[PDB]
């Protein structure tokens, strides 16, 4: 698949399992269009979200739901959610790996982006 | 000063300067609200955003304009903008620092609340 | 395998390929003494290092060398290498993921431990 | 101050305290010879390693005691400790601020050398 997301947990050391995200692509009227939405499986990652014809050029946002996973491990983090924001195929049609670490009062993200 | 921002550049090894950035406050409609703005200092810093009267609980967003800054770099970036969304103040007014590191790839960010 | 690393590079949004690494396991006499070593393989993956009877209980070190790395890409990085100590299969055999990701002036590590 | 290390939690959303480091300066043997050291003080902040005269170009290892923090919280850590080892002052002498972020399982750290 030509988009996929895996979340890792840096408290446990673990995958982030059962972690929501939202995927949306902006619109001509510069709207957010929900796109695809998807959870964490057990080895953390999201599969399966889109298609090489469904994933057009665009601006993509993956918004993913570290708040709740937080909260359902009894912790109280600082961020709403984590989010990815980025044009995709722009130059043509490319794979998209998005790697995001989660942290109660940090994160990071980055991405993988092949041909 | 109850929330300040700073930013760092991971290829250069220097605190990002000049970076614009927009805060906002979600409104009851559930949109987003301009709030305050600036840009980094030569010391990646940005200060002065609001004050403890202003500063009241609410779910606060920093949009961070990164591919603006990696362009005027001549890099290519990933992302269009990086994020912090979060919940302010939830048990009483604190002073928030937001740290984000920047890659054209890649970004951290991590908060530091403080009594 | 017991033990494999993944490494991804900042800049380019990409595995990082070719990066050699060095494990070493802490002896009696409080040595390090050699124990594996590889690169990275196209996809920025070490596996094979190890074996599950090889690999008993002690404290390791990967010594990653970032710095070859940005070298053979033009870059003068700031660290000699990226290190990951650590004390492997304390309450029993377990199976490690290490991941990396590199910039010129930074690095991140984070450890996946399962069962 | 020519040297400075400033260490933050990832988990408590704090700098993190009291954190004790050492730093070596390779020897011609290869060698790592004892050079400076402090524990972190409130701001998470270790300053007055050393002086503009005394760090003279060469290797530098600091060495970070993530462990005994992380136990004395409570929390069962991945690391023994971290590292950041780096070539000093290159193209002559600089200012040297290395930032360290902390989770159990994960460790990132980013340099800003300055004029
Ligand atoms: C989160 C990560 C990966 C690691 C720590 C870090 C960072 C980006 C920016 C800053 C970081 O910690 C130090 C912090 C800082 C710098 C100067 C200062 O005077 C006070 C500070 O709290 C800024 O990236
Ligand atoms: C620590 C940080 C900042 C965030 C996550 C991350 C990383 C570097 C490398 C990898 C990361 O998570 C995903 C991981 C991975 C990739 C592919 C795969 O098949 C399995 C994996 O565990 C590799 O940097």
């Amino acid at each position: 698949c030509p988009l996929m997301v895996k979340v890792l947990d840096a408290v446990r050391g673990s995958p982030a399992i059962n972690v929501a995200m939202h995927v949306f692509r902006k619109a001509a009227d510069d709207t957010w269009e929900p796109f695809a939405s998807g959870k964490t499986s057990e080895s953390g990652e999201l599969h399966g979200l889109t298609t090489e014809e469904e994933f057009v050029e665009g601006i993509y946002k993956v918004e993913i739901d570290t708040k709740s996973y937080w909260k359902a491990l009894g912790i109280s983090p600082f961020h709403e959610h984590a989010e990815v924001v980025f044009t995709a195929n722009d130059s043509g049609p490319r794979r998209y790996t998005i790697a995001a670490l989660l942290s109660p009062y940090s994160y990071s993200t980055t991405a993988v982006v092949t041909n």
